């Protein structure tokens, strides 16, 4: 599993559960092509988006539907979604964990790249 | 000034100077149309992107070109850029300050909205 | 003004107003001695804590009373307070801006140091 | 395991390994009494600090020696250490994960409280 997404709720101090995540890969004509999607689990995690074979070098975009999450909690948010755009590899494939720390008017995003 | 962007370097503890910023607005046909652009000053701030008249209701994307910034400092960062996507002025005109806190493998973004 | 504190509310996207701040300095006997205190203004900022003359070299602790802030807004937060502990002026006098970004179960803190 | 600490390096996008962590419990006379300590593992995690039996309600302080971490990497940091001060329980015991996201001049800290 080369790509994992994790989402935290900073208001409740909990995993952000059932958050939709859409992954896109940048095509040769500079457009965003749908690549993978899912929703975070009870632990706020999303695994099995892709495989090592399919996760080739290139620019990827991870969109996290933060607005719908806050809407379900009855809390007015600022952002439409959180966006994480990055180049897969320098490098030689390894494991990418993208984490998103959510607040209604702020978010932090981190990348842990491990062997 | 209804839209301001501020960028901080969390490695040096200093304003992030000369950071390129591109702003887009979502058109009726669902495409991102160029809206405004500029670079942060010596104080890490970018003003004068737009006017109250031109800053109508809509969905805006603020793209902060973080990769270029880090590379010039000799750092190969994770993200291509920081993205901040939000609905603006849907309850009348407001003033928006978008701040970004930059690390090579992480960023935080905040919004302060005033009436 | 060599020491400034700024506090942001990440739930409301606004300055955190009337937040109590206590500053301490480490004495030669290793105890924390009261150095200065105040509360953030309507802009979320606290100035005039000290002077260049009184702000000598040493280890300082800035205690930001975040729990009291959240409770008044009807929120039971995780942290008692945010702490920021740092050596100051060990390479000559500097100006320090300490910022805190507050969420109920998370905070970020930054420092901008200028000569 | 009622108390877990996790430390991330935001410059390298990696677990922060071999970071010293000291835990204190607030005594009746308002002093900090040493309670538990350790160093983060290769995964940047510290488990087995305490037991459910010993981890009674009260105020705790988790000190993360961030300065020594950056020093070993040859990077000049701002903070002496990161401090996380919190009340264990409202509530009825459960699991506390304290995470710290480290940059040389900034840190974020989060709490995930789970059943
Ligand atoms: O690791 S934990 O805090 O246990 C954690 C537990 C459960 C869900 C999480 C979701 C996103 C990030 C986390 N960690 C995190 C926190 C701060 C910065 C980066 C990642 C989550
Ligand atoms: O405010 S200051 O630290 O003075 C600051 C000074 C200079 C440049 C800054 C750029 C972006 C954000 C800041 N503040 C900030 C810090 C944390 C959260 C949100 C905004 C900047
Ligand atoms: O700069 S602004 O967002 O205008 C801002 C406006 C009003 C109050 C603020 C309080 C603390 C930090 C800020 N900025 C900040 C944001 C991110 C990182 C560091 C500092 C505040
Ligand atoms: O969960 S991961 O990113 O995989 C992660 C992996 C390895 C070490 C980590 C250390 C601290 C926080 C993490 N997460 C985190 C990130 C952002 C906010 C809160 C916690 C760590």
């Amino acid at each position: 599993c080369p790509l994992m997404v994790k989402v935290l709720d900073a208001v409740r101090g909990s995993p952000a559960i059932n958050v939709a995540v859409h992954v896109f890969r940048k095509a040769a004509d500079d457009t965003w092509e749908p690549f993978a999607s899912g929703k975070t689990s009870e632990s706020g995690e999303l695994h099995g988006l892709t495989t090592e074979e399919e996760f080739v070098e290139g620019i990827y975009k991870v969109e996290i539907d933060t607005k719908s999450y806050w809407k379900a909690l009855g809390i007015s948010p600022f952002h439409e979604h959180a966006e994480v755009v990055f180049t897969a590899n320098d490098s030689g494939p390894r494991r990418y964990t993208i984490a998103a720390l959510l607040s209604p008017y702020s978010y932090s995003t981190t990348a842990v790249v491990t062997n």
